[PDB]
């Protein structure tokens, strides 16, 4: 960020500060199940208030609503709650977070303010697809919300929605998690540990899918589990995947995906064998399949198996770095948490021999909270999806829009 303004040269005196947060938080039973991402932002929200903020306006989104209002489902007033013990100060929470009610909530806060709005993507016009004169009118009103901006989400930072990249206002800093996050990154992407090993898992099997062309560029083997695997195996294999994740956009580029891996001489590590659910449910029946056997019709895939696990561990027996987003099955229910643990153990050990280990995401980062492992690996990161990113080579949207020094 040496060409972007920051927090540390941003006059807050007097001034309404709107800030972009990422408090997508875990939820299980309904409860946070991590408060990593809030901690994460409260370096930011306390240098704003200790050098005299008027207000601090807080903004982020939770889940993927799709731009329909689901206060039921991903309503943000748990973090609000959860934000008061980390601060020591108590936050205010409105139900919208555009126009005229919040605007006047807004307008002239009593001095030293918290002020948390609703989640953003209740509105088609944050991401904004799920329209440019209600994308514009959706910036405009966030823009009224502060007289500076500060941008601390590095967890979404890869994404180009409305309250990243569409506030204007004068001063737009980039936040002290978004500095050190990416200068934790700039240093250790600059010249990796090899062999350097991508580990991709979780659930958001489209977009993942779409990093892999960019990333076997930089990585020299790469672990493909978790939801992403069913795809690849499926059309590599022609694998029965029965009710498991499947991207079918993602498809089409498998087979290309796998010869740009062999032309770069990157080992590609699949899983050979599952842990299955008849639902996805905690409480679900389970059994057990191969690659060789497939799975069975109205069965979902949801962890790896021990064969997988070895095949996993002697990948990360190989590495000198690691860069891991996304658990390789459902570690939230006990029944399809083996496959991430064993890998979790691994990694570990890989750190303890002196492996330069980088664990990132919402979810995966909740894997080394479970476990007690934060302080057991290199660095755990706030941005999954948005590390991958930088992995990639790129510039973030939500740092390419800061005011330039
Ligand atoms: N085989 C699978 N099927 C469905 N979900 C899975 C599977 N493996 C892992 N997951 C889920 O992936 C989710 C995390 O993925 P993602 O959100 O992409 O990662 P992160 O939060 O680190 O960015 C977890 O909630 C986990 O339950
Ligand atoms: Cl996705
Ligand atoms: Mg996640």
């Amino acid at each position: 960020l040496s060409n972007k303004l920051t927090l540390d040269k941003l006059d807050v005196k007097g001034k309404r500060v709107v800030m972009r947060v990422d408090f997508n938080v875990p939820m299980k039973n309904n409860q946070i199940t991590n408060n990593q991402r809030i901690k994460a932002a409260v370096p930011s929200i306390k240098f704003c208030l200790d050098n005299g903020a008027k207000s601090v306006v807080l903004m982020s989104h939770l889940g993927r609503p799709d731009g329909v209002p689901m206060p039921d489902k991903y309503s943000l007033e748990p973090v609000a709650v959860e934000l008061k013990s980390l601060l020591g100060k108590d936050v205010l929470f409105l139900k919208d977070c555009v126009g005229p009610e919040v605007e006047k909530a807004c307008a002239n806060p009593a001095a030293g303010s918290v002020i948390l709005l609703e989640n953003l993507r209740f509105h088609v016009e944050e991401e904004g697809k799920g329209e440019p004169a209600k994308i514009e009118a959706f910036r405009a009103s966030l823009s009224k919300l502060g007289d500076v901006y500060v941008n601390d989400a590095f967890g979404t930072a890869h994404r180009a929605h409305s309250s990243m990249v569409g506030v204007n206002l004068p001063q737009k800093a980039g936040g002290f998690l978004m500095k050190k996050e990416l200068n934790y990154f700039a240093k250790a992407l600059e010249s990796p540990e090899r062999p350097f090993l991508a580990i991709l898992g979780g659930a958001k099997v489209a977009d993942a899918i779409q990093l892999i062309n960019n990333m076997l560029d930089k990585v020299n083997e790469m672990i493909i589990g978790g939801g992403m695997a069913f795809t690849f195996l499926k059309v590599l294999n022609n694998m029965e995947i029965g009710t498991s994740l499947f991207d079918e956009e993602g498809a089409k580029i498998v087979k290309d995906l796998m010869s740009k891996a062999e032309k770069n001489g990157v080992k590609i590590t699949l899983p050979v064998d599952f842990v299955t659910a008849d639902k996805f449910d905690e409480n679900a029946k389970t059994g057990q399949a191969t690659v060789a056997s497939g799975i069975p019709a109205g069965w979902m895939g949801l962890d790896c198996g021990p064969e997988s696990s070895k095949k996993y561990a002697e990948a990360v027996t190989r590495a000198k770095q690691i860069v891991w987003n996304g658990p390789v099955g459902v570690f939230e229910w006990e029944a399809f948490a083996r496959g991430t643990k064993a890998l979790m153990d691994e990694v570990v050990k890989a750190t303890s021999r002196g492996c330069i280990t980088i664990i990132g995401g919402g979810d995966t980062a909740t894997c080394c909270a479970k476990w007690n492992t934060e302080d057991k690996v290199s660095h755990v990161s706030t941005g999954g999806g948005a590390s991958l990113e930088l992995l990639e080579g790129k510039v973030l949207p939500g740092v390419d829009a800061l005011s330039n020094i």
